[PDB]
């Protein structure tokens, strides 16, 4: 048996829209990750050969973002990168891409994960080059457009159809609040145990004239529960979902360290985690919400586990919904759904949440000496994947 | 021995840029390949359990290209996808993913390609978001910014580092210019005896009230030769590099279904050629035009093949200095690369020119009945991919 | 008795919106008529004491559009300018103020027009200096948001308010085209006959490498009449009000030379009329089709002129409405009015269209060897202008 | 002796760029003056039959800045309006159009004055029309392009002329800064002691969730006298002009009532002054700064008046050194020049400031009992204007 193995996981903080990394590119963000992912792992700057980050919204960031970030990370020019887009699932499709090439023999060790500045998202003119001609047209928010609206229904947010997905499963308004208000708590308290501590690299950023250490979540400590109950529906008229039980935007990346056992073994390096199966599963773009329990069960399958036989589930709290959605489907515990909180608390950097709940079940799974966790994702046009992580 | 074969291989034609595909976006391009690809593969909408297509310029087109051009191509909301960001070469590490993805056992039947809309690339406000607050500001072409130029040394043209290689190598203008006009010659001939109508797809494009059928590359016939020794250098006073001797932009996409031999057998599917293995290159981004020397001698250990074993080579033709610094470095007649022209004549739509030149390179390999190609593509930030594939 | 009169009347031929004058700017098109007027005056560069010129759509054009024109057209740097912005009566105004400017002793020798050019009119992005922050916004083009629709009913086109004038009056659907046909049949005639020679002053159009001389009306020769029957309404569901029945966009400039009768002797320089007034008329913004009715019974009281003395009459075609409400409230012959046709044939360029119809009045008197006009034009916001000449 | 009198002047406070005004639009400060001006004259709604509005930034604001302004001021719908633009003379411009409109008999009671907002001035795309085709461009800040850069020089800032009008008079960096100080003491005083509250409407301002009274200049107590004598230069490398010896960037409007002396009596009207004459004056663009020294001397022969005969001078502070040429070449004391402030400490909403100087010299006139005060301003393009008026 030489399964692959993940060597080293760690993410910055997420910071808020317009928040704490305002004014840093998604690159700098990815390299602050993959740096500190090469040092955790005990590697030299030129051991990496195959380096894939999540990206979605690369607009304006200048040629080929994953190499901005490798590069600014301080990896050998030898390195090679790729940008993946997978939309909201693109950091765990980079662990999957990565596991692949080392299984084929294209690669010995391997980077994954993903990044996302939302803030640094750009405006889009799409008649500049050709003319708008006359009459009025559009100023097109990127992060929008190329982010959280579907492309088969025109400029529908995805929160439509998490409404949807509360009508169809009779999700109410409560129910829905008091699951975001479950992933606030579990965060706040994580953040005040150090929960997050071992996952999290800090990031210094320049703050006017002076300096700041970046080295926490921004958005579980500004929130106001006493709100919760009072916003007005986000998406549909007298509808269940709003922005407190939605996630938010998000600035983090994340990313992990991926060799063979045997690779490890000959590193003197211990493994956090063998990955035991991933799977892709995919159906209509606004049935989305559902889309991780077809993603876990075709898992179970891949792996030969049964869902009883799993300790932690990450599924990423896009909406509350979702998270709901699998607890029914999937006959979960909240008790082992995003036990330090979720997306609803700490944001959704869209290309890099796939890889961060990944990060954050490995740490929990240490914390609690944990053997098996499964990490889930949703995904815009349709399509979740889910990974298993087993501790040995 | 049950190496993973490539069963069908397609592309668009390819566009001059504001030109036959103005009107048509990227995932339309991708749609029409992917279409034939799964044809040509006998297949039906529901039997490719993965996707992956290359795109630089995703700006502007709406959640997961990739998603798109499958689902317009009609087959089923169970096919997962992917877009990819490898600059130019993304069409081929697209394959080259796919590729793995079989032979890690995570697929049975994969589709690979790119697709780029040059034509559509928007232009970008980096500073719409928060404010230009007082004073002119740019309103940023996304193809320059995030396809053509440098991200280290800012707003460098890819072009100004092949006149670097051209001052390193001794390439003079007058013997760049032969190259192109090879080029030109070799595709005007190749168009004209039919030698591209197997690896073509037509498109309906719809020109107001008319429609017209595009079934053949738009650039190669509007060549000026007499204008070819007369242009100014493009990139650098006095230097030798011009718009005749680099590739222009495009706009076109390619697709190819891989299985293994195992599987094409089963399906009684006859296979174009076996995938013999793939190779990845990188150096510093200012030495990007020899990049593919690294590739290719790579692909030789990998492989066990020796550079004298390989009936043709495809080198995508950047630049006319890509092509001479490869048949310098790896000891190549001119006779043997590029055989029905290359980028120079045809184009470089950059995120599908990397899968663009494994369709030439497989129809090529069938008209003279020869056994092995090496395809290779450099890659803004430095880097090369290049893939081996032999008929059996 | 020393009026003042007018020396010299000329106008640019009108083009057509991204036609003839697509890449003329509208000083250069004002700098044109500005230049011919002075020459037709016999006037040296610095014997221009006063100038006013009309234009709307001033976004970037620079400081002092009138100032541009005025030194673009040879005058010298000591001609003190004013732009002018009284909307679709900017080119009147301008004649008025010029007037009353003589009249009060501030100035011996005044040029007074207007210039337009709709095709250059750019976009505006009304948040790019604070921020859009989230969500797409607007790319305003600054034609109609600041030209063509009303400020009060926002966005709210001013064919709309024509649409009300139609129901008000009973104008039917035939009756409007009938007058639309009536305009487009004279203008062609006078083409022909060559009954604009006399008024227009041609410009040389640089088309690339080419120059091409436009000397002719670029909008009547290019008229569907069969189409004309066949149009939907333009502003309203089942309304009677069209493209054809309305004038178009257009781009032009026109400018005219005043002076005291006195100084004109002076000079040996014949006049062309003298001015016996001018009238000024408001009223609520949706009541604009009617203002010249107010306009010219206002210019009947302050003149001593009764309608019935008047030989023709130039009413701005903004709509044929706009005629037609003036031929039953004024009791005018349609034999009377706009006998060369206005703008639903030739444009509407609504900075200089107040000041072109001046000019076209002004050569049909002398055609027709007749004593006296009156031009009225309706305005964006609710207003109309109007002016009284008699030829001695 | 039948002179025209202003009867009533009033001027909003001058908000900073961005700063007291950011969210009023420039009809609102013109309505705020008008409505001000027409109840100081005790004249009923529909009493005004001519009203011209200085305004040079008139993009996004909607058709017809001026009609806006007066409807919004509560005129009757009667009230003929234009929008005047020359440039930096806009508001000054717009008395001697309004004397000159009542000298000729067209009106008996006319409205003139300025308005800017310069906060609300949007960008532009030149190109967004018909195309940028490829390549980066310009987003334009419509307040630098058609504000305050030279048409012919094209980016050139009218601050580089004054500092070659430095250069001309050898005009000190401390000199400058001493004029600053001086005007900025100037206007503290005046504030301090009320000097200002006979001349301001208040406006009323939505502070988010509450409101605002803005009674007084927001820029004279918020200046920094410490920082004058540090600053860079701003127009040249090793220059004497900078930032606190250049008039800012400001917000505001100014609205004056004129009418017969004849008028006034019937009307029961005490007049604030006669005006005894205007002159225009132009030269080369790059001359501008001097300009007003033209204006005057023509205004001393038009009137008959000598400069010794003056009491107060007003001279718009574009910057310290247009104050210092008039000084040097008038041989004018600072003790009879902008004696409660000027640009430099209040602002230059660019097209109020004309009309703004001439309320400020009205009311300084009667604080002090004098009798004649000359207000001057230069103007982009190399122009100037200039006013005598005389309290009875």
């Amino acid at each position: 048996e030489d399964p692959i193995v993940i060597v080293s996981a760690v993410r910055t903080p997420m910071g808020g829209f317009l928040g704490d990394f305002k004014d840093v590119n998604a690159a700098t963000l990815g390299a602050a990750a993959v740096r500190a992912a090469v040092e955790r792992a005990r590697l030299q700057a030129d051991e990496v050969d195959e380096a894939v980050l999540g990206c979605v919204l690369a607009a304006g960031q200048g040629q080929a973002p994953a190499r901005q970030a490798v590069l600014g990370a301080g990896l050998a020019r030898g390195t090679p990168c790729s940008t993946l887009n997978k939309m909201c699932g693109s950091g765990m499709k980079a662990l999957m891409l990565a596991h692949d090439t080392l299984l084929a023999g294209s690669a010995g060790v391997a980077l994954a994960g993903g990044m996302e500045s939302m803030s640094n998202a750009p405006y889009l003119l799409e008649r500049a080059r050709s003319g708008y001609r006359m009459g009025h047209g559009k100023v097109l928010d990127h992060m929008f457009l190329d982010g959280l609206e579907d492309a088969y229904d025109k400029g529908r947010l995805m929160g439509t159809f998490a409404e949807d997905c509360a009508e169809a499963y009779g999700f109410t308004r409560e129910a829905q609040d008091e699951f975001a208000v479950a992933s606030l708590t579990r965060a706040q308290q994580a953040m005040r145990d150090g929960r997050f501590q071992a996952e999290i690299v800090p990031l210094t950023v320049t703050a006017g004239k002076t300096e700041r250490l970046v080295d926490s979540d921004e958005q579980p400590p500004k929130a106001r529960l006493d709100k919760i109950p009072t916003l007005k529906p986000a998406f549909r008229e007298g509808g269940t979902v709003t922005a407190a039980n939605s996630s938010s935007i998000s600035d983090g990346a994340a990313a992990l360290v991926l060799m063979r056992l045997s690779e490890a073994e000959r590193r003197g390096l211990a493994p956090l985690a063998a990955i035991r199966g991933h799977a892709s599963f995919a159906d209509a773009p606004n049935l989305f919400p559902t889309a991780p329990v077809g993603a876990v069960k075709r898992l179970m399958q891949r792996t030969g586990w049964s869902l009883g036989e799993v300790d932690l589930f990450e599924v990423n709290e896009a909406f509350a919904v979702v998270g709901m959605a699998a607890m029914r489907d999937l006959d979960l515990s909240h008790e082992r759904l995003n036990v330090h909180g979720g997306a609803c608390a700490l944001g959704h950097p869209i290309g890099a949440s796939g890889a961060r709940i990944v990060v954050t079940l490995l740490n929990a799974l240490q914390q609690y000496d944990l053997e098996r966790g499964v990490a889930a994702v949703c995904i815009g046009g349709g399509e979740a994947t889910a990974i298993a992580v087993e501790r040995l």
